[PDB]
């Protein structure tokens, strides 16, 4: 491809980490643009965000060109890049196995994604949080990534856990006291093992590497964000 | 495609129905299995899948009633994931159009209906919530819309997504069917009679013309039957 890709994204979002992480994979050429600016609603009317722009003339990223396709909706992203670079193998090859990958995204995206949030910035009962991420983790194979190869499925789901993971072990988040030592003692235990090494093989690629910040960083951001008290 | 495939569901739901609509577009030779809603589901089906989840595909493996799965067959779930599948086994159907862009648009129409909708229908018809959300989601929905035509211009799985939910809502809405006060029905009967949403309404009777949905569908005497047989539709006394 020779078309200029931007990607736009606040400093520390998750779901733009999502785009970050499959544009690295496809060793793409592209700008990063983080930041909302009065010129961002020529990106996005609606201050959408992550976002892509496409094709049209090289420009500075708050300079966004009136010819360049727009494009928005994370996981809508991270098929696009793997349609763009076809070649990077962001999928697998065969349908069924391009299948588990999105059946695997799904599965984050329908019962896990909304209990993270409400165990870790609503305070909810933690209860169906474990749940769920044991239900994600039982759509593992015994070693590797979610269909073997690194996938979009790693793409979609990597931003978040490696963020519950940190918020776990520097205890942010809403979650009592008393919930945030039940849900340290489940992370820590033989029942997520699986899930912990996943994340630890996440956390040693090198898109992700390139795409989180640090420890560091990403635990300086954390700390200025309310819903983590 | 020379694989076998057989689509399994139970009868009428619109998670099925995404990929009912999707085999048709594609001209598969398909095999469909419905299963009752409202009894348990045979021992059988475990091994289309242990936990019961539908909607689900076999794929290959042996020729075999739908009651006899064989294990050489790879099973599949998780209706989204379906619709690519069934994209990517017959890429001559051209399912979803040919550049990435058109693509990414025809998948942020399906975000947007499964990020702001399918909940306020459920919300709205099922738990008997206030309205105003899902006017407003329909509306957000609406407005991704081109001024005709479908989600991208031409049919997609954007489509075969949306059409078995905004079917089946404005079935229940013009008949008074869920869980939603009799003033808040004649609230969503008017907004969606109104000019507010004109263009919705084209899409749903564009959708409903299309042969793929009126032979997946089978009558709205049918599905409007079947609804009134969903507990959790009635309004309580
Ligand atoms: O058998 C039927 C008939 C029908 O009309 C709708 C449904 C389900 C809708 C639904 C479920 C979960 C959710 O979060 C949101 C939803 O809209 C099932
Ligand atoms: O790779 C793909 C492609 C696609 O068209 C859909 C999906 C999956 C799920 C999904 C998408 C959007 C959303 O807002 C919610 C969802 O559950 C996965
Ligand atoms: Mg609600």
């Amino acid at each position: 491809c020779t078309e200029q890709i931007t990607l736009y994204t606040t400093t520390f979002s998750p779901y733009g980490h999502r785009a970050h992480i499959a544009l690295e994979e496809a060793g793409a050429e592209y700008t990063l643009c983080q930041i909302k600016p009065e010129w961002y609603k020529r990106v996005n009317p609606l201050g959408k965000v992550p976002a892509i722009t496409f094709g049209g003339p090289q420009v500075p990223p708050d300079e966004p060109s009136p010819e360049s396709e727009k494009l928005v909706e994370s996981l809508a992203l991270l098929e696009f890049v793997a349609d763009v670079f076809p070649e990077a193998k962001l999928l697998p090859a065969s349908p069924v196995q391009r299948a588990r990958a999105r059946a695997f995204i799904a599965i984050y995206q329908n019962y896990l994604h909304d209990q993270f949030r409400d165990a870790f910035f609503r305070g909810e009962p933690v209860g169906p949080f474990l749940q769920a991420l044991e239900t994600l983790q039982s759509a593992l194979p015994p070693a590797g990534f979610a269909v073997g190869e690194w996938s979009l499925a790693e793409a979609a789901v990597a931003p978040f856990l490696a963020r519950m993971m940190l918020y776990l072990d520097a205890g942010l988040g809403k979650y009592s006291e008393a919930d945030g030592e039940t849900m340290r003692a489940a992370l820590a235990s033989e029942r997520f093992a699986r899930i912990s090494q996943y994340v630890r093989d996440i956390r040693a690629r090198a898109s992700f590497v390139k795409s989180w910040g640090g420890d560091d960083v990403q635990l300086e951001a954390a700390k200025a964000i309310p819903m983590l008290r």
